[PDB]
Order: structure tokens, then sequence, then C-alpha cells
């Protein structure tokens, strides 16, 4: 009977609650790695400044 | 950028939110059908 869809339906916005936190999760990881390497760029960009400084 | 970005994951937590809701109306509806399966049991074995 219908208990069957209601808890297909209820399974099923778990699976999509699921699906959008893990998309927020992996964009917060791909964040802080670009995060890490703009760091390191930045760096890289601001030593070679400094070496004009006689 | 900064102002795109922050819309990405807020249109993440969006989606998350509404999904919430739709799953606690579910419940109130699964509440309903399940008094009326239990009611409608008790009466056939009375």
């Amino acid at each position: 009977e219908w208990d069957r869809e209601i808890n297909n339906y209820t399974s099923l916005i778990h699976s999509l609650i699921e699906e959008s936190q893990n998309q927020q999760e992996k964009l917060e990881q791909e964040l802080l790695e670009l995060d890490k390497w703009a760091s390191l760029w930045n760096w890289f960009n601001i030593t070679n400044w400094l070496w004009y400084i006689k």
C-alpha cells in the first residue's frame, strides 16, 4: 500500500539531502585547496618582487 | 569570484533547507495516513 510510497519518498528526500551535502563539502574542499595554492603563488610573486629591492 | 562563489554554497544550502521542509511536510502526511490505518485496523479487529 501507500506506506511503500511514503517510505520510498522519505528515503529519496534523504538521498537528495545527502547529495546536496556532499556537493557542499566538495565545494568547500575545492575552495580550501585553491586558497592554499593561491597563497603559495602569491608568496612566489611577492618573493620575486622583493628581489629588486637594493 | 567573492559574490559569485558565495551564491553557490548558498544555493546548495537553500536546496537542503527546502528538502528538509519537504521531509517535515511528508512526515506530517505519514502521521495522518498512519492514524487512518491504525483506526481502520482496530475497527476490523474489535
